[PDB]
């Protein structure tokens, strides 16, 4: 298991434009392409995306290739935030590749914004932390994934993923 498998479990893959959990038009393995209501606005943005007029449908390795920028993405974005970068390099592999989920659904901003899950972490209070991260409207609008994901930074293991 890997960070990548892990967002794959977690995301699916789906070649047409559709609505994520809040509604975003998205595409491919959980790429958001905009909050706006319009689905022309979010063509616009998948053919800047894609390189091409996709008419709102891409191959499965195009899917892959947004996947591949969008973990780096989520990545880079921890590594350059003076709240997530600390917690990052604190973790093991596995909880790292957690904390990369979490900014992958929900974005950098947000995520830094979880100050006392992310001291617990800091701290390797793993059963705090699991406790803490669930008081979250994260948790509340996708338990199932969240499950997943907090049992991960509790467990330091991929059992929620086998």
């Amino acid at each position: 298991m890997n960070i990548f498998e892990m967002l794959r479990i977690d995301e699916g893959l789906r070649l047409k434009i559709y609505k994520d959990t809040e509604g975003y038009y998205t595409i491919g393995i959980g790429h958001l392409l905009t909050k706006s209501p319009s689905l022309n606005a979010a063509k616009s943005e998948l053919d800047k995306a894609i390189g091409r007029n996709t008419n709102g449908v891409i191959t499965k390795d195009e899917a892959e290739k947004l996947f591949n920028q969008d973990v780096d993405a989520a990545v880079r974005g921890i590594l350059r935030n003076a709240k997530l970068k600390p917690v990052y390099d604190s973790l093991d592999a596995v909880r790292r590749a957690a904390l990369i989920n979490m900014v992958f659904q929900m974005g950098e901003t947000g995520v830094a914004g979880f100050t006392n899950s992310l001291r617990m972490l800091q701290q390797k209070r793993w059963d705090e932390a699991a406790v803490n991260l669930a008081k979250s409207r994260w948790y509340n609008q996708t338990p199932n994934r969240a499950k997943r994901v907090i049992t991960t930074f509790r467990t330091g293991t991929w059992d929620a993923y086998k």
